């Protein structure tokens, strides 16, 4: 089966499922009514490259600041408190690393 975050909540990193460069934190992440794992910010200042979405407003592209591959958007001032930002992103771009649990192929 696919991976599909939208409900998931443990411990751990989302990481670039290409390259393996570390995303989004699970403390980063909120619950959200759409159908992709909602964050508020990034681990690392360049863990994302931006974007223009020219046909929505508040509204960027992001994908992996390392490898260029396509993450999903960033929502402008549309995350749970003032200001912040929700980045919703595919499941498919994402791999993620459980805190304890990073064990063997
Ligand atoms: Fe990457
Ligand atoms: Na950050
Ligand atoms: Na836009």
């Amino acid at each position: 089966s696919m991976e599909v975050f939208q409900n998931h909540f443990e411990p751990g990193v989302y990481v670039c499922a290409k390259c393996g460069y570390e995303l989004f934190s699970s403390r980063s992440k909120y619950a959200h009514s759409s159908p992709w794992p909602a964050f508020t910010e990034t681990i690392h200042a360049d863990s994302v490259a931006k974007r223009p979405e020219h046909n929505r407003s508040e509204a960027l592209k992001v994908s992996c600041g390392k490898c260029g591959n396509g993450l999903g958007h960033e929502f402008l001032n549309d995350g749970p408190k003032p200001g912040q930002s929700r980045f919703s992103i595919f499941s498919s771009s994402l791999k993620f690393v459980p805190k304890g649990k990073e064990t063997s192929a």
